[PDB]
């Protein structure tokens, strides 16, 4: 994973570091410096990570049951607050207020938006070096996903290093271990991540989708003859995105919110739950149905597309968590939905594992044909607390059950899980665009995105007497972090 | 004029000079700042200037007029020294130097490089007041680093947000170039596309003429070691850029596009990464870089100002390159046509802009010709009094630089633009500067290489930038931290 590195200073290349940062100026892949303005290039490595054309294919097509995995048990209410009692108990001023909501909004009587919009996450990890997966999951996400947006842009980073190599080479000369990704026809080819696209528009067809249900044309007419004698409503609804108070990946928000309005035609407003206790009221028109949340008196909230509230901090406040509560209370097709935010929870990646009692019932209906499917990618998981045998389990060889806990340290003895020895590599990588670090022990994360929106279990809401209006693939990204501290951004070259 | 930013204010825009930053940093037009690595959006205008198509045609159609007239100046070398030795000796350790060079490599009987890579831009100033002229005036003519040629059609696109922005606003509650109606296009610049290939195009004519591979069989015959296959475009870069983002927008097409290497160097770097190597004394030599990188193109984004020559070594770097095969952009004969004078010099039609820059077309002459704010000469070679005779008639319209100008009162129209992170509205108070860019290719005067037996090989309007300010604003462009970019829209 040096070879980039290591080719460019054999060919005389001393100055290809400006030329990086530049061409991470061009495509726009930059954050915040700390000091005040002046945006300066995301961490990125130096090649792209290599994957065979067909995992790669096994985990694109997996996406659809993932997202369908979340859909079904999100929205099974009884099982998600029976089955995270326990941490709601433990953790009272996060996970157990989300429960609570859960419940105030889909569990008593009273009405709700049955629509939800996910833009999910699957992370993958390959294993080391039984029909099951090399590629292990690792990590489920339904929550402020990051990178859909800048993720397509690191693919045409690494198109560069391998024109600028291209040429370079036949400058000495010798194309003659090619490493194929840099001569771009056949064999191996940099796969552009798709998510600039897929996501933009799942969110478009998510507000289409709310604007068809409540007519919101016909919704206008009879808010006007209320007013036919203060505020007129907006003549089409927006996308709220609701950020944190301290706001972070803001270019990949852009790189999403700039195609809704330039190639959808939708508005963005950006909101913090803080400022929505003073700007968004809900408005009753038909009592039996969730009220429209206007905000600032005139802003329709079609969707509430939530880059925050994941972590505990951004709620410092009953005003924050009573914000959040209206906007699910609302008409507004969020993503996530309390429901699908709760299927985050590491608790519930556990509970998936449960191949009888929780993966084919509750998330497949039984269907264990597709459930199965999903199961080549799992890592055994065994909880702690109450069911006698919690102890069968731990008295089962061999120092390979966990920072984390393992080894000399787990031995001195929260939950148990298969120990898996992932693929590791050392790479170049260029961060600040001007320091080229060599990472060791560099893990690869493949997380393989997912859109979907669903309507109630039941509804004919999406052709084909589904329910599920659309449910699909939805591009990639690709993380470099260390085993054992920051990530790169990397992206996948597929060979067959 | 106003529009844009009461069309914002009034349709409950917000957030959006944070947009119009993003959008900048996602379109890459940028600029370094001050402090190190960090870097901020170009000063752009949230409007584009309006011109009609015609006026518009006509600009574009002179460009090559210009090239032209710029080529042939330059290449009368003793016209060119003789005009310049007055303002040399007033400034000796600039001009002075430069015109040395123009005496050493050209007069004085060395070899030199004869096919010379021009990207020029001719920057014109509507007037505001029959058609016997344009309405349109020049008002510089640049040959040494002009910028913008990157950018520029980045600004089209950023414009092209705005206009989206503004009419789902205007959807948004109830409810000119916003539309894109037809009669009224944001037409975006054709400069980032057609300046690389003309760096790629030269450094073609270079490798044809040296026969290259023919030279690199030769070098291994005759320490002296292996020798890249392929020659590279050499970008002299001042000390202490921010403006790489018009560089780096052209150069990244030259090697993505063209298949062919840049290489950024100061002039100080080169005094020790370059040496000549002689292969006829009847040819220019070699300039290899390294040891191994062959020059054929020497652009250079610095040179146009003393600055850039804080020592003898720098001027010794900048000799080596001319004295060189490297085809230049400018060459001195080229970046001497920049010089004020010289732009003063081709006001007056019978004495210098038929004979000398157009070989006694005068036809070609009466084209640029329409476009001119008379300038005369006053501290005269020859009498002189009849100008200042005549003025005193009408008196209360010529002011001068040392010479007589005629006093145009040029177009101020209205406008906002985003400088600094601030939204800066400027009510009847912003003039625009619509810069058509040129590239040209060109052999020896009387030569044969080029098309159709003209010793030109390539002569072509090369798209456009255009830069805004402040009326009441002090001297200057966008790198003087007065100015920001801008787009044309054309109308029917
Ligand atoms: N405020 C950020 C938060 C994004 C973020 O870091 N969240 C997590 C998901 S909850 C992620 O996918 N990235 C970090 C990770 O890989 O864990 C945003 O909206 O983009
Ligand atoms: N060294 C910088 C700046 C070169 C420069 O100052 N060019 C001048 C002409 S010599 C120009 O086009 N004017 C800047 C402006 O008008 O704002 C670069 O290569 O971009």
């Amino acid at each position: 994973g040096h070879m980039v590195l290591k080719l460019l200073l054999e060919l005389g290349a001393e100055r290809y570091a400006e030329q990086f940062a530049a061409k991470c100026h061009e495509l726009g892949m930059v954050m915040k410096e700390s000091a005040g303005p002046g945006r300066v290039p995301v961490p990125v490595t130096l090649q792209p990570s290599m994957i065979s054309r067909g995992e790669f294919g096994t985990l694109c097509c997996m996406q659809p049951l993932w997202n369908e995995a979340v859909d079904n048990t999100a929205r099974n209410f009884t099982f998600l607050r029976d089955a995270l009692q326990e941490t709601a108990a433990s953790d009272v001023n996060f996970t157990g207020k989300l429960l609570n909501m859960l419940q105030e909004v889909y569990l008593s009587g009273g009405p709700f938006q049955q629509l939800m919009l996910g833009i999910f996450r699957t992370d993958y990890m390959r294993e080391g070096v039984t029909t099951a997966s090399r590629w292990k999951n690792v990590e489920i996400n339904t929550i402020s996903c990051s990178f859909a947006g800048l993720s397509p842009l690191i693919t045409e980073f690494h198109q560069h290093i391998a024109a600028y190599l291209q040429v370079l080479q036949k400058a000495r000369g010798k194309e003659d271990e090619n490493m194929s990704w840099i001569w771009g026809k056949g064999n191996c080819r940099l796969e552009r991540s798709v998510s600039g696209d897929v996501v933009p528009k799942a969110i478009a067809d998510a507000v289409r989708a709310w604007v068809e249900q409540q007519k919101f044309a016909s919704l206008r007419a009879s808010w006007e003859q209320f007013q036919q004698n203060l505020g007129v409503l907006d003549t089409a609804p927006v996308v709220l995105v609701v950020v944190q108070e301290n706001e972070r990946n803001t270019a990949d928000q852009y790189a999403l919110l700039m195609r809704v309005l330039e190639e959808h035609r939708i508005r963005f407003i950006f909101r913090t739950l803080q400022e929505l206790h003073l700007s968004l009221k809900l408005h009753s028109i038909s009592p039996e149905q969730p009220p429209l949340a206007v905000v600032d008196g005139h802003y329709p909230i079609a969707v509430a597309y939530f880059r925050s509230t994941y972590v505990p901090e951004d709620f410092p406040t009953d005003a924050t968590w009573a914000a959040r509560l209206s906007l699910e209370r609302s008409s507004a097709i969020k993503c996530p939905s309390i429901p699908y935010h709760l299927l985050t929870f590491k608790k519930l990646q556990q509970l998936l594992c449960d191949v009888d009692r929780v993966l084919v019932p509750v998330a497949f209906c039984g269907d264990s044909d597709k459930a199965g499917l999903l199961q080549r990618h799992f890592v055994p998981q065994y909880s702690l607390n109450p069911k006698e045998v919690g102890e069968e389990a731990v008295e089962k060889d061999v120092l390979q059950r966990p920072l984390e806990g393992g080894g000399n340290l787990l031995s001195g003895e929260y939950v148990v899980m298969s120990r898996i020895q992932f693929h590791v590599s050392t790479g170049s990588l260029l961060a600040r665009g001007d320091v080229v670090q060599l990472e060791r022990n560099m893990c690869s994360e493949v997380g393989i995105f997912g859109v979907i929106l669903s309507a109630a279990k039941g509804s004919s809401v999406g052709t084909n007497g589904s329910s599920v209006l659309f449910n699909t693939f939805a591009g990639y990204t690709v993380r470099s972090k260390p085993a054992d501290g920051v990530a790169a951004l990397d992206s996948l070259a597929v060979v067959p």
